[PDB]
DNA sequence: TTGAGGCATTAACATTTGTTAACGACGATA
DNA sequence: TATCGTCGTTAACAAATGTTAATGCCTCAA
């Protein structure tokens, strides 16, 4: 739990806007009927995905509850892009808000208005970030780079290194967040990491034995996660 | 552009007077890290990192107006290690203290929509432009690149589209992308002399099929109508 | 006019990544 | 038990990119 996010919970059911269940597999927007909300997700993992008129998927990027995605501008109220907000965790929770009245809420208290203001100045930065890594070294260095995002949130400490408490993560998956269309070339990159005693993929699962290898190759990303998350960063340092 | 005017002259009330940079000259960087917002009025910049073993990146650029944080509004801290440089002659920037900003946005509103809108616009520019420069490898993220320079800094012409970018040599492009030789960039703008997408005159970059690199950066093409509608029009 | 240094072009090689396919392990259904 | 489907390896090949170096063009400075 979060307190800021917390005390916006308790703002928006105190204003009518009520909670909504969605299960695995379900898309909370999508990129073919486009609608302006702000999706407040409170509970629960989703990823943001992207498919080309060639159908290739694209991995973006994983949210984790709480934070606060927006599928259309505050002043305009037009779409800022066509993406999928898929819901990977089992269940989750989240607050689906009208772009319009949301104007009005944050309006009010200013509290929440610098709240949704910083999450959204956690996204810039992080995206930058991500931008740096996965640029400089080609594919090895967004394989590192991904798994080192996915150490720091989903990572706990186990006797066989840090395992990732993230299911149904194939190589497929793998790939789209980087960019990788096949998995033999997936696979490939992992078999490296294997055999420099980088990461062990024990059971369908990842563990990464060898930190200092990714913060090599991901160096802006663990700068990040200091600067913005740092409780989160601090539990493996 | 209007709106930023509106953010101009309630600038131009609280004391916080503008400044002027010439090129080459930092606004904010990585080593001496002071949180600033920057109102970017005139002028054009590049935001840039250099790693520990010296190799630059160019992340993106910025034509004014726009909104560049360096650092968090509640926290105060810095969002990232990142330099600003000022690539035009001359650029004209309003400086703002981080610890300042917080209590300039209560007083105005549409103020702070606007601050806050400029800022979206980055979100879902770095989303697209992350995008495309993934799926394709280095080709895409050079198509990309010079897709976005021919919005932004392009005017139609009898032959191809100008880039009207004075220092745009192949060294810098390869920066945009995470290129580190410039025999590598090269080698890449040869395939596209050679495929009639784009020529080379006068050390200046002209397009010719810009429906080419629609297609190696739909997400980034999709971006320009949806949060730069009329930059869009101008080139459809 | 001479000579230095930056930049683009091209080449030739090494490494990585794209691409397709065969093998084998595991789970599920009947 | 047998058999289909998915997913992970490993291979082999093609294509792209990393890397270095020689070359030619250009501006500058004396």
């Amino acid at each position: 739990m979060n307190a800021q996010a917390e005390e916006f919970k308790k703002y928006l059911e105190t204003n009518g806007i009520k909670p909504k269940q969605f299960h695995k597999k379900e898309l909370i927007f999508n990129q073919w009927d486009p609608q302006e909300y702000c999706i407040f997700l409170y509970d629960g993992i989703t990823k943001l995905t992207s498919i080309s008129e060639n159908g290739t998927i694209m991995n973006l990027q994983y949210y984790k509850g709480a934070f606060v995605i927006m599928s259309g501008f505050i002043d305009t109220e037009t779409s800022v892009g066509y993406y999928n907000l898929e819901v990977i965790s089992e269940q989750a929770t989240a607050y689906v808000i009208k772009i319009n009245e949301l104007k009005e809420l944050l309006s009010k208290n200013l509290t929440h208005f610098f709240y949704v203001f910083q999450t959204l100045q956690k996204q810039v930065s992080y995206s930058l970030a991500k931008f740096n890594d996965f640029s400089i070294n080609g594919k090895l260095g967004s394989i590192c780079g991904q798994l080192l995002i996915l150490t720091y949130v989903y990572g706990k400490e186990t006797p066989d290194g840090i395992k990732i408490t993230l299911d149904n993560l194939t190589m497929q998956e793998l790939g789209y967040s980087s960019g990788i269309a096949h998995s033999s070339a997936v696979s490939r990159i992992i078999s490296k990491l294997k055999q420099e005693k980088v990461i062990v993929y024990k059971n369908s699962c990842f563990y990464v034995q060898n930190l200092d290898y990714l913060k090599r190759y991901a160096p802006k990303l663990d700068e990040w996660f200091y600067l913005a998350c740092p409780a989160t960063w601090g539990k493996l340092n």
